[PDB]
């Protein structure tokens, strides 16, 4: 089974998927994020951030407040299972994480923490 | 706190929200669904269906198969916590359900079961 | 034929339609805009603004620069055929305009001028 | 200036852009379409089709009727300025066309002609 996904965030406040499936046979999983938009990261930056559903709101809320200089993530935030850096137009970044960090019966959300984006830039991540 | 939400499904494969919050002080909760599109229910029907996240895929899969005559829900499907009827252009329908049917620590999804719509017509429902 | 449309802008950077049809038999046309989101107008304000397609970019660009105090429209901007005020959570506003302001063979765009929203909050308006 | 764009259509009824700009200095322009979804072309096929805004509705309407076997385009449809083939999960296709086929003062639409998709799978194409 494939153990990676390519994700884009654009100038229209959108990721190109709202649902990621990680096959239970994967040992690692890689997200390759790119920004095919034209706007710079100070006005339209995106990241890809994974947390439990229960933790999403706190990660987004604390992240928003940290500013462009912290990639809109609270420093030393243990709620963050895995994440990319914040990118703007023409940039890309990849994150690989150990699938053993995910459990069944738990449900996960991915999202961007740039101010206000998560209302549309969010989706589910699930083992199967 | 408010204990109802107005939801629309349109001709563009979209609900007008992807996240519903039910205040923990509500005893009942009402969803008022409408279809401001122009297309009829045989080609662009929508419903609003609530289940646990774990049950969503089975409800959608079994529902799809039941046809326009069953409102695209498997008969006697106990996985369905609450739902509206399937509606087309110009129609509306409301459902009220007991908030005691929802628990904390559990996470819920709403979605439309008309064939293929749930890939975009879906969102989270959470107590708070 | 109907000569009005109800439009919503939400917390997810979206209008609930991307295509408005004005029947050629209408003498006036009314847009009723509402904001069913929770965010205030300083962070998630929306308006509904009509212009020719050729004029859209200049209206959006000049509008962005005018600030919350000008409802993000350049004062005395003759390019604006019709528009609502800028609204935030829980507010609504209606605009009525004369259909004789529109021509056939010309093509029109509607959009929100709040900073950056028009990349997703836009659509076509056409006589038929 | 760049004279190509990469476009995706997914399982969620979406292209990853709603606005294409063709630089006036381009002599040719290339669209590279891919389908990163999982669904096959009989249920979730996509193409990329360019026409004038005035011609869009007729191309979509006549195209819909032609069936999977005709890639949902009416044979010998002179309204089609350029187009890709219809693709499903895991497929890709590119089209190159002469920029001299486009004029200023005219306004263009791109869209998918698979049944009903164009309500969301559409956008503008403009010279600049
Ligand atoms: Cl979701
Ligand atoms: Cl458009
Ligand atoms: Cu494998
Ligand atoms: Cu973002
Ligand atoms: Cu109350
Ligand atoms: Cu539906
Ligand atoms: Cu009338
Ligand atoms: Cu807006
Ligand atoms: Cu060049
Ligand atoms: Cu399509």
């Amino acid at each position: 089974a494939e153990c990676s996904v390519d994700i884009q965030g654009n100038d229209q406040f959108q990721f190109n998927t709202n649902a990621i499936t990680v096959d239970k046979s994967c040992k690692q999983f890689t997200v390759n994020l790119s920004h095919p938009g034209n706007l710079p990261k100070n006005v339209m930056g995106h990241n890809w951030v994974l947390s439990t559903a229960a933790d999403m709101q706190g990660v987004v809320t604390d992240g928003m407040a940290s500013g462009l200089d912290k990639d809109y993530l609270k420093p030393d935030d243990s709620r963050v299972i895995a994440h990319t850096k914040l990118i703007g137009s023409g940039e890309k970044d990849s994150v690989t994480f150990d699938v053993s960090k995910l459990k069944e019966g738990e449900q996960y959300m991915f999202f961007c923490t740039f101010p206000f984006h998560s209302a549309l830039m969010k989706g589910t991540l699930t083992l199967k």
